[PDB]
């Protein structure tokens, strides 16, 4: 019955569980990620940029790592967090380890997944997929993991002008 992303509960990446209540109101990127893909650098790098650009218009960019995928997500929590803060500067809000796919999924990802279908089939392919979630908690656009974070940016925009 889940109607919205509000609805579901994560530990982020310090181990503090938060309610996706927090982001009512505001556009959310919501991209799974991992540090060991030939894509890590300009994923995280385009990602910081937009999170700087778009942050006071309203965006929200939530980060979650996930193993799945080639076992390019290794690391504990505290790894990735230093990782990343370090190396990019991430700003943006970074989470504790999910799946996406399978039974096992965390449930936000069976949310969004339920919300947004992929090419041909509908398991995440790889890191660095992304969904886009309106200012009502809705996923309202799905990309591929090659997609660049920067050619979201225009529907981005368009949702963010939105009430
Ligand atoms: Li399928």
């Amino acid at each position: 019955s889940w109607n919205s992303i509000y609805e579901f509960t994560v530990k982020d990446i310090n181990g503090v569980d938060v309610s996706l209540e927090k982001y009512r109101g505001h556009v959310c990127l919501i991209v799974n990620v991992a540090c060991k893909c030939g894509a890590t650098d300009k994923n995280y790098r385009q990602l910081q940029e937009m999170h700087t650009r778009l942050v006071g218009k309203g965006l929200r960019i939530l980060a979650f790592p996930c193993n799945q995928f080639g076992g390019q997500e290794p690391w504990a929590e505290a790894e990735i967090k230093k990782f990343v803060t370090e190396k990019y500067g991430v700003q943006f809000d970074m989470f504790s380890k999910i799946k996406v796919n399978g039974s096992d999924a965390d449930d936000l990802y069976k949310f969004l997944k339920s919300r947004q279908h992929g090419t041909l089939t509908n398991n995440i392919k790889w890191n660095f997929s992304k969904f886009l979630v309106d200012r009502q908690g809705q996923p309202v656009k799905r990309y591929s993991p090659t997609t660049a974070p920067y050619d979201i940016e225009g529907d981005i925009m368009e949702l963010l002008e939105k009430k």
